[PDB]
Order: structure tokens, then sequence, then C-alpha cells
């Protein structure tokens, strides 16, 4: 039933990434001292200028100086003419700290969550692709072996499909675009070349390139100095990335700066977590779980089950499996999912959703 | 085949939309004296600050304080304690402003588009009905009728659904969310009496509100010196109430503050004119059209709809009827859709798609 | 030998006085657990926006959004139309803050002294009349007398002087310019009476007010909203108002957020001590000492006395009384001026020297 | 009768300094076009943050990105390391731009002016070397002479003097301290060399360095990265490097950013003007005249001259030698002295008073 579908994700040094990042560290530094801490926060920055801005109650001393520097400084932002230095960049801080299991769902909302068989993650082909991209000129950057390589990229992925009496097969990568920032002393021509050798070659199955799979890389020639300033990084504006690919449904709610307890992050983390379960338990090779809640409720306010007529044993009996095997009110999410834990940085860049080495990601067992 | 959806959107002095509004007057600004102005902007705001930025390439003389503080006072903000005042806030300008029909697809893209039957607007009933809640307390702000009210609100709608061997029949509104920012001189008791009768009844059809109905007005008490604050408003941050509350596919461009040029507005567009077009064609009773663009390639890089089995035609008919009366390039778009026109404003709260006076949102004939 | 001259002077709302005080309650805040904190800061303020910028070397635990919060209640801000509320403005703290006798001047510097016995205070008749007015004001604003009466203003004193056979004696106020913010409900005229009556009046010696002598109350007609913008508040740019009002020698050190290690306050409090010692101790009329140091070096590098032929004594006679009275070394300043006490924010607004409530206006005895 | 005296100046890039320039480079970029314009501008700096705020009624097309980056590069800051780029830093523009002989000058005041012969430029010795050892080092910068300098310094240079039945001898440079920025591949024992052979000794007469003159080059060791940051830059915080060094009389108000409207610069000018006169006409060695203002009023409100005994003609016959020659009224004032011509950025570093190039410094015939 062929069609095409494309998905993009963004590295550690897109403006709206490093935002992402700086906001979930301040979450991560109030985790390890209070993990009750409750916080709410978001990052703003623009070239060598980076605003703090929230309401945080908790009850840890925190250096913010300190987790924004370190935190530009692990994103890779270290130099001058990079856009960036965590040691010369303005940190203005204007957050507000305070001090002092069947709790029950602030604000209504209507989580979704998503899984597919195409590949060994449980995410859709054209995100994953996206997101390992980004991953591999990282490594590359840090572990040496392409030094010119900067923190701000980006990279899309398009691949045809074809469906399957059920549902989405990837056959090839129709075309990748990759652009990343990078240091004068090297040619667009030397850059180009380690693009397909080094980090696409290395991370895309044999299987999808082929001789006619479309190449951008770098298209609009040089991004030296392109740093941070993209008109102004923004923490919350990266919602598809940090997700599905455009590939599931959302519903609007971003993640980084928020707390474990709000249904936003959680809740979500639930949702996909029981979809990855359900095609791991070979109930399903591709399905949709919708999960809502109301204000005040603690129990989920109707969860609904999308195969796409790819699972034998019939949405409302999917949802009994459902129900036997998973408690989503918020409180015995947190407690499940371990929500309590400051992984949240690691959480911001490079997707939300298809490292195994998030609780969410490791499917339960399902009795059925 | 009952299942629940929830979908929100908020009015004109939520933050985010602050900054959507400002960045779409700047670009309307721009149009009025050069339709062909390359616009790239955004805006940050947090409590009488408001900061402009980005790369606009136009030849026009635009007073900037002038329309960023219009377009403040156009939503409401005169007096102090609202939250802001167009006369004393802040409005720093970081914009840097140059001067000098087969074009082609800028950067690999994949619009989607989506249209319903279950309202005559082609669109969910839920983000309909959340958005014309939102529009009728802006009515009854500026008429005087409700003169307590005051800009910035959040409204939530959630409606249980029944599937039709095809797709999707709302049946009730089972829940109703909504919190608006007010003065001080009014009871909790009088916002809530007037939430009910005079905005929600006099919106939402007969047909679905019940005796059981919940609704939930100003739930966390008082919202008075509330105002757009929300720790800090940004530009491009509400990309679901902007389409469709959650219910196609959105592959994550935000509008604002984006000129025609990009395709992440203009085809997106494009997109649910036809989706819109289809539907009121007789063709299909739900559509969710994808469009994909390949960076440099001016015909869409393969088109994709999907009907929920809800077309007596069969999409590979269906796509020949698009074929034949659609010419999705991305300059044919802008020219027939009037896209140089100064409407962008009125885009940047309420939502893009459902109303009328847009050109995307006149179906075209269609024929077959 | 007539002449005459005007001095300056401003209330606590003018927005530099606004940054100067918040330097000093900084410096305060970290004295009080830390008396060997080392403090280097200002502060910069625009309309419901303060940024804190600096580097201070300390170890106590400050919450700066506390200490410049109430900073800008104590002055009054605390209400929305007076163009600020400690509650609601933007407090963006981009401080940095580390933790770990016969010292020896840093900088080679130049500060002056200065005294005159045409007042009791041992000051200007000219400043020290501009800063009582201001004085006047605040407390009526902050009795109840004058409700209307608002944070910022700016006074002017002219008076007319004669020399003598030595050096100068005021015979009248020969204008008297004031401006002060107000509420709206309250008439110029009944503004302008009170000002005349219950301030000017209230503060001015009989024997300088006359049947001539000019008034300007409010001459701009009304300043309401005119709360600190003033396009801009800053710290270190009001010198003259924080010294002696264009009367003895400046040689451009500011005083606000520098701690007592730097000589620039320091050792200007110092000279000034020297002078209101000798000019009390019957030894002149009227003094300005000079007082060098070089970078390196703890004893002064040159004391200069220049009495205006008002002494008996002779310069280099009371250069040795000098020497054999005080011992101006920067370390023994601080220990014998009780320098590490947090006594900086109320030193901020009406003038540094002339209040007595000042260690270094307290006279030394002056053996001769 | 011996003391010595120490005054201080800073170059182009030291933050104050670089504000200074920018506010006067956005009154030149107005005069230019409207000579009329009404400019009351400041500006605010931090590290590759530049903010532009004030209120200007003009009548002319002004490109603020445009002069305030323009004036950056000027200043010579081009590159990352130097702690500035014309070309990345971000100018935050929060100014506000509205449209449309016997004057009468606005808000009381007292200018003070002085001049003295101990050299060409009837300005004391202190100040003259200070200003011209920063002149020095940027012409070396900017001839390439020495490629290692970088714009902003500090200069302070000591004096020992001597008095003449009358007034001030300078007799040797007691010791003098520079601090430049700089790049990183020079040594301290190169820059400490060429600082006193190609700057020092090329600006400073013969007659007083000495043996013993005590030079401190560069003692805080090194000054890289130093650039414009000194944690913030600020307009009108240099007031006495503006104007005599610590040696006439300064009642506070600043030039820079204010157009030639206001009294605090014109008429100090015309202060200057008249010392200068004076002295240059054999008049008397020193002088100190003091031109006193009444709101409203045209003519001023008391002119005092105040030789310091250097003066065959007596105080009060140099009176009528003034009230002959010179017309002080506001209006006349920027008539004679072409206040309207866009002078204002050349005035705004190394000094107001000194330079022959402008209108003040040009003395009068003076027909006694
Ligand atoms: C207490 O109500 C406050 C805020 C509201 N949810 C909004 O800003 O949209
Ligand atoms: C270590 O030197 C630094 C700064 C120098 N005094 C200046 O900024 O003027
Ligand atoms: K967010
Ligand atoms: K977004
Ligand atoms: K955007
Ligand atoms: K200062
Ligand atoms: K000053
Ligand atoms: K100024
Ligand atoms: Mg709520
Ligand atoms: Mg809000
Ligand atoms: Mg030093
Ligand atoms: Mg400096």
């Amino acid at each position: 039933g062929a069609f095409m579908f494309t998905s993009e994700s963004v590295g550690e040094g897109h403006p709206d990434k490093i935002c992402d990042q700086i906001s979930d560290a301040v979450l991560d530094a109030h985790l390890k001292q209070d993990p009750n801490a409750k916080v709410a926060c978001e990052t703003v920055c623009k070239t060598g200028m980076v605003l703090l801005c929230g309401e945080i109650t908790s009850m840890a001393m925190i250096d913010y100086q300190r987790v924004v520097r370190d935190t530009i400084k692990h994103i890779g932002y270290d130099d001058s003419a990079k856009g960036f230095d965590f040691k010369t960049c303005n940190v203005l801080v204007a957050l507000e700290q305070q001090s002092p299991e069947d709790v029950g769902a602030g604000d209504q909302g209507l989580m979704f969550g998503y899984a597919t068989d195409e590949t060994e993650e449980c995410m859709p082909l054209t995100i994953v692709l996206a997101h390992k991209l980004n991953t591999r000129m990282a490594d590359l950057r840090r572990s040496g072996v392409l030094p010119w390589l900067r923190p701000d990229s980006k990279t899309q992925v398009t691949v045809q499909y074809v469906q399957d009496n059920g549902a989405v097969i990837p056959v090839r990568v129709h075309t990748i675009v990759i652009s990343v920032q990078h240091n004068e002393d090297i040619t667009l021509e030397a850059m180009r070349e380690a693009l397909k050798e080094q980090v696409i070659k290395a991370v895309v199955p044999a299987k999808y390139l082929d001789e006619d799979t479309i190449y951008h890389l770098q298209p609009s020639g040089r991004f030296v100095i392109g740093g941070p300033q993209g008109d102004a990084g923004v923490t919350g504006r990266k919602i598809i990335v940090d997700t599905y690919g455009g590939w599931g449904a959302h519903g609007g709610g971003a993640f980084s700066g928020k707390d474990y307890t709000k249904v936003d992050r959680s809740a979500a983390y639930a949702a996909r977590w029981v979809a990855k379960s359900l095609v791991k338990a070979g109930l399903c090779r591709r399905v949709l779980v919708q999960v809502s809640y109301a204000i005040g409720v603690a129990e989920p306010l109707s969860i609904s089950i999308f195969t796409y007529g790819t699972s034998k044993k019939t949405e409302r009996e999917l949802l009994e499996v459902v129900n036997k095997n998973f408690d989503l009110r918020p409180g015995v999410i947190v407690r499940d999912l371990d929500l309590k834990k400051p992984i949240y940085q690691k959480t911001a860049c490079y997707g939300h959703f298809g490292r195994s080495e998030f609780p969410w990601e490791v499917p339960k067992k399902l009795v059925f």
C-alpha cells in the first residue's frame, strides 16, 4: 500500500534542544537532592545569552550558574567561534525558588502512546534513523574521529513504505538530508564524504541504502559560526522530534522542564510503555494507545487501543489485557517507572522514545 | 465503536499566543508594503517584556515599536494589573532587517492535511468547540457584555464519540474545562454562572449538552493578575491548537513568523484545502491527505490520501481526482491561495483551520 | 564676595538610586553573614525589569530574589501604576558567586574630602537642603501625611552666597525646584501647595526663605506613572549627589556595589572624616583634604590639606595635626570606621556625607 | 607649594566608553538628517549584549542595528575572543522614536568651566597625558605597529606639582599606570617594554620623565579576553574622565546621548570655551568659570569667574570682559559653537575638553 514518510531530529546544539537540555538539567539537579522537588522551568537562549525562567518549589541548594554552564560545556560549547562558550555567555537567572499512589490527575488530559514493529526499538524507522544519525555525529565529535564537527545539526530521513494486511513496512531510505555546524578548516567536499561514509553508512542498514537513495549533505553550503542564535532558542518547541517524528498522535504537551507530577510527561511515558509492551508481547504489530484523564480523578478516564487491524486478539480483548497488566494512575506510574530519578537531561535530546535505557522502554511482561 | 477525545485552545492573551500574534503582525506589516518581503521572526515575552527576534529581508519601512504595541493593545492589554500595558511594556527589538510558479520546495518536507464531516467547518468537534468557546469570551469581553473578562484564557473540550462503518461521529460533550483571566470585582460564583449560560450554552449545540456533561469553570479558583507571564511566552509552541487539536498528523513545523515561502506554512494550508475539498465534494467523510516534498523539486514528491474506509471512490482513484484538480507546487500554492496577503495575524489565534474567511478553507470545485 | 551655587539630589525611586540601593542591599546581605565577603556588583533597571550583575566572592547563602524585591518594596513600589511592583517585576540575576592592618592600597588613587562650617552637618547648605527636601517627602509618604506622594523625586536648591576673609557664607535660598512622582487623584494645585508648606517650609530655615525666593514645584506639570524606567536606571551614575553636590573635588569613583576593600569607598569616607574633624576642632572653617595612594603601598602616598585661607594654623602645621591623629592606611580605615558593618544601603540614597549616623561623620577628637 | 595629583582616562573599548560612544553615534546619525532631532538615549552593554534605550523625537530614517554595529566595529571589536564582535553580538533596541536665539534654559543648572596654562591645550597635565596615552595605543593598534593591542585600556597619570604666586606648575610625572587588553601570543615582558618605549616615551615630554618615575604596566598581569564586560557597561558613568580629570568642579551631568538642547552639554562646553579664551588672552593663568541658569530664563542667572589670584585684571573686571565678549544664552551657544553638527561620537572618548578640533576649544578673540 505504498506511501512515503519523512521525519527529522536535531542535535544537542540546536538552540531549542539546548534549552530543553538546560531545563532538564535543572530538573535533574533538584531531584538528586529532593526527589519531591516541584520543578516548572524553561530556558530561552540567543547567542551567548541564556535566560532561565520558572517556578520551582524545592529544598535543595543549587548553583544554577553551575548547572547551566556545565550543560553548555557538555553540549560542546567551549570555544568562542562556535557560537557559545559556557565560560563567557550570559546566564541570566530569573527563577523563583520556594521551600516546602492514588493521587489524582492534574488537568483534564489525553495522552497518546505509539509502537510499531518495523524496528527493534519499536519506533518508526524514519525517526529512529534521524535520531541515530545525530547521535553518531556526536560520537565522532566526542571521540575525535571527526574533529571539525560542531554541536548544532539537523537531520531528515525520508523512507518509502508499503502496508501489509495490518500495517507499515519500510522498504528503502529514499532521501537523507543532513546539515551540521563545523570548524572553518574543512572543505565542503571533505564534510560531505565523511557524512556519507562515516555517519550515514555507519548507522543505516544496508537493506535500506540504494544506488538511488538521495543525499543532501550540508545543502546550504557552510554552517560555521551558526552556533545557537537560530533567532532565539526555546524550551518546548521540538515536540515532534521528542516523540514519534510525526507518527502517532500528539496532543501538544511539551516534556522538558516539567517534573514527574505533570501528566503531560509521566502519562505520555506510561502510554509509550504499554504500546511497546503490546507489540513486544506479540499482541499486535502496530499500536496507537490513547489514555484519557479527568481533572481530579486518579484512575484513567478511558483508555482506547487502536491496532491497525494488526492484532489477532481484537480491541476490547486487548483492552482487558491492558487493564489486567497496567495501573496507569499517575502515582503508580511515577512509582513503577522510577520517575523521581534524575534521568531527564538524557531524555532532552535524541528523542524520549526508542532508547532502552529508560524505564518506559523496558516492555512489561503482560500475562494476557 | 466508542472512544473519547479531548482538545484544547487558548485565548489571545495566553503568552505563547501573544507571541504568535506579534510575529504575524510583523509579517502583515511587511506584506502590506512589499508582498515579497522575506520574513523569519519570532517573539518572546515575559510580563511587560517583549523581545522581537529575527532576520527579515524586506523593503518596507516599519515601526516595530508600533506594530508590537498595537498588537498588545488589540489583544486587550491596556491597563496595568492585567499583566500587560502596551503603553508601558518593554519592547526590545533585536530584529535584523536587510533590503533586496515552478520555484521549488525549500527543505525536504512532509505536510499533513485533515478534514472530517462531523461539523460544517470540516473540523473535529472537539477543537472547533474549544476555539469557539475562546472566541466567544473575546466577543463578550469586547462588546462589554462580560466586562470582567480579561484576555488570557484556556479551554478544553472532551467529547464522547462512536465510529460509523467508515469514521467518527460525536455523541456528546462529556466535559468542558475553562479558565479565563479576570478583574478583581467579580465573584467566582458569578464568573462560573456566566461561563455556563453566556459562553458554553451560547456556542455548544443543544444536541451535545447533557444533564451529565461536566463543567470545570475556573477550577484553580482565581486568575486575576494572571495575564501573560506563564513564566514565559514563545512563538511556535502551540502547534497542536493551531491545527487539529491532536487529530490528524503533525510533523512539527510552526507557522507564525514564517512568510509564505516556507513549505511549513503554505503547503500545510494547501493540504488542508484538498482535505476540505474532498469531503465537501462528497468523495469521503474523513480524510488525512499527506503531501511530501523534496528539497529542490517544485512538484510534490508523493501525495498520499487516507480515507478511513469512508470513500466510495478508493484511494488511487481519489489520488487522480487530486492530481487532476490541484497543482500543489509551492509557487502555484501561494498564487492560488493569495498567500502574499496580510491575513496572518488573524491566523495566529483561534486556529489556522476551520474559519472560512481564509483562502485554504474555501473548498475547490473538484471536477472528479 | 558674592556668587551663587546650585545642588541637586534624588529620591529613593529615581531609577539610578534604585540601582545604587539594590547593589548596596546585596552588599549588606553578605556582610551580615560574612564580614569578609568580597562584593563587586551593580544593578540595571528599566520598568519592572531589574538586572543584577557582578562578581562576589563570599560564603553566605543569599536569596537575591528576596534582597532585590525587599529593596523595591522598601522604596515603596508595591502597586502597578507606580512604575514598579516588587511582587511582579522581572529580577534577572546574572551574578556569579564563588566561595573562599597594613594591607596595602589596591589601584593608584586620589581621594578627596570636604567640610565647611555653613551648616551643623559640615556640608554645603545647597546639597544639605536638596537632600533634606527629598528625605522629608519620603517621611510624609511613609507616615501617611501626603499619601499621593510616590517614590521618584528630584530636587534642586540654589543658594546665594558671599565669601568672608576665608570662605563661604550662605545668605538666602534663591530658588528651589522640586518634582515628585504622584498618584492620579491629586491636583497640580494641591501638590504645589503641600510642597511649599509641608516640605520646603518644614525643612528650610526661616533665615533663608524670602518674599523673592523662587519656587518651581512640579514644573513639567504631571509625573504619575513616571515610575523608574527613566530610560534605564544604573548604578554609579549619581556620583555628585552621593557626595558634595558639586562642591569639593571628585575623582570619579562610584560607591555603591563596592565592598569596604575598595579605596574608592573607604578612603573617600576617611577623607570626609578628617575634613569634618578639622573644621569641628576649630582648625579651619572650610577644608578640602586630598589623600593619595600608591598601588601596593599601605601608607598614603601624600595627603594635602587645602583650607581656603580659613585656618590660623597653616597648611603643614595642619598636616602634622592630621599625621598625629589619623592612620589612613586602608586596613586601619576599615577597622576604625567599622566598615564591615552592613550600613551600606542607608548610604545609597540621600547622600553619603552629612548624616551623623555614619562612622565617618563622627568627628575625631584631634589632640592637635 | 608642592602637592601631587592623579588623573585617569579609559580607552575606546572600556565598556562605559563603549556605551558613551554608541549613544553619541546614534545622536550623530540623527543630526545628519535632522539637525533639530531631539535625542535622549543611553546604551547598556554586557559581553556581546548591547541594549539601546531612549526617547528620540526626530524625522530621519535610521538603522540602529547599523549604527550600533558600525560603532563596535570602529572601536575594534570584530573577532570573537576580544570580548565582542559587531557581527555576532546581540543588539536589542528598545528605543522609542516619534516624529514632529532667546530660547530659555531647561532645568535650573550650574555649569563649570576650567582652563590652566600648564599645557598648550589649556588642560591639567595629568588628564592630558592620561588621554594621550590611550590615544597613542589606539594609533599603534590601528596602524599595525602594536598588533597585539586590543581596544580596552585604562590609564592613570600622577604628576608632582608646585604652586606659583598664582597657580599650578607640573614638575614631573611621579608614576604612570597602564593596563591594556591584548591578544594571547604576546609576553608580559614584551608588552611592558612596548608600553614604555613606544607609548609612554613617545607622548610624555622629556622634561617630565625621570630616573625615578614609576611605571605600572599591566600590573594585574594579563587582560586578554578581558574586553568590555566589566560585569557591565553604561552611559554617563565616566563623567570625570570626560572633563577635567578631577580638576575643576563638576555638578554631575553626563554628556553622551543628550542633544544640544540640554544645558548639561551645551553650557558646559560654553563655560570651557570662555575659560580657555581667558587664559589664552593672557587675562589669567588658571580659571574656574561658573555659569548658572534658571529654569525658563534664557540669559545666564549669574556667571562667576574664579582666577586663583592669577589674573592682573581682578574678578569683576574680568566679569565685564566676559559679558562684553560672550552671549551664553543657550540658543546663541548652539549657534556659535555649531552644536547641530554630528561631532558627538568623537567627543565620546578621550575627553570632551582639550582637543582643538571642537568648536568650544577654539579660543574667542576677546576684545577686553
Ligand atoms: C490560576 O490560573 C492560571 C493560568 C492558566 N492556566 C493559563 O495561564 O492559561
Ligand atoms: C585584569 O585587567 C582587567 C580590567 C581593566 N582594569 C579594565 O577593564 O579597565
Ligand atoms: K515548556
Ligand atoms: K512546538
Ligand atoms: K518558530
Ligand atoms: K558601579
Ligand atoms: K556619573
Ligand atoms: K545619561
Ligand atoms: Mg488547573
Ligand atoms: Mg497563562
Ligand atoms: Mg589593578
Ligand atoms: Mg574593562
